[PDB]
């Protein structure tokens, strides 16, 4: 376990590249996997919306700073013991871990809820794993896939067809965050 905050200002601005961002996939899933071993409880893998090479900044942090809190809010309120929990910066940028004593198909419903209805839950990526590993996905449900930051379209798709500019994207991030820190 560890403290989940992420001072903002003490963001990294580490600048990954591209096979560093490949060989990371393979450690997190490798973490997922020891997390799942040491508290066989479902798994919530939380990271942000960080498009671009530099993951780590004061706008993440902040992103996820919110997340945190919510995830802890929605343990609280339907009633989950958090396990075990942990926040580092990856090189995916800020990353939480959370071995919650609920079960799967719930906690994934429910993170599904809080993506959806907190206002800055579309620049939230919550997984859900099962203590047998298994990725839950919205389609286990036959709900709609996850909307495109920018329209309304599949982010899926519009993320294959490189549809929108980094700029709009991450001007989107801040605007978001300020509408919700005014
Ligand atoms: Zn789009």
């Amino acid at each position: 376990g560890s403290h989940m905050h992420l001072l903002p200002e003490l963001a990294s601005h580490h600048a990954v590249s591209i096979p560093e961002l490949l060989v990371s996939r393979d450690e997190r899933q490798a973490r997922q996997h020891v997390w799942l071993k040491r508290h066989p409880v479902p798994l919530v893998s939380f990271t942000v919306v960080a498009p671009g090479p530099i993951k780590d900044s004061e706008v993440t942090r902040r992103i996820f700073n919110h997340g945190v809190t919510a995830l802890r809010a929605l343990a609280a309120k339907q009633g989950w013991q958090i396990q075990e929990q942990a926040a580092l910066v990856s090189a995916s940028g800020p990353e939480g871990m959370l071995s919650i004593a609920a079960p799967a198909r719930d906690l994934k419903l429910a993170t599904i809820e809080l993506e959806h209805s907190h206002p800055l839950g579309r620049l939230w990526d919550i997984d859900v794993l099962t203590p047998e590993g298994e990725i839950l996905s919205r389609r286990d449900y036959s709900l709609p896939p996850r909307r495109c930051l920018l329209c309304e379209q599949s982010a899926a798709v519009c993320a294959r067809g490189k549809t929108h500019q980094l700029t709009d994207l991450l001007n989107r991030m801040e605007a978001l965050l300020n509408d919700v820190d005014a």
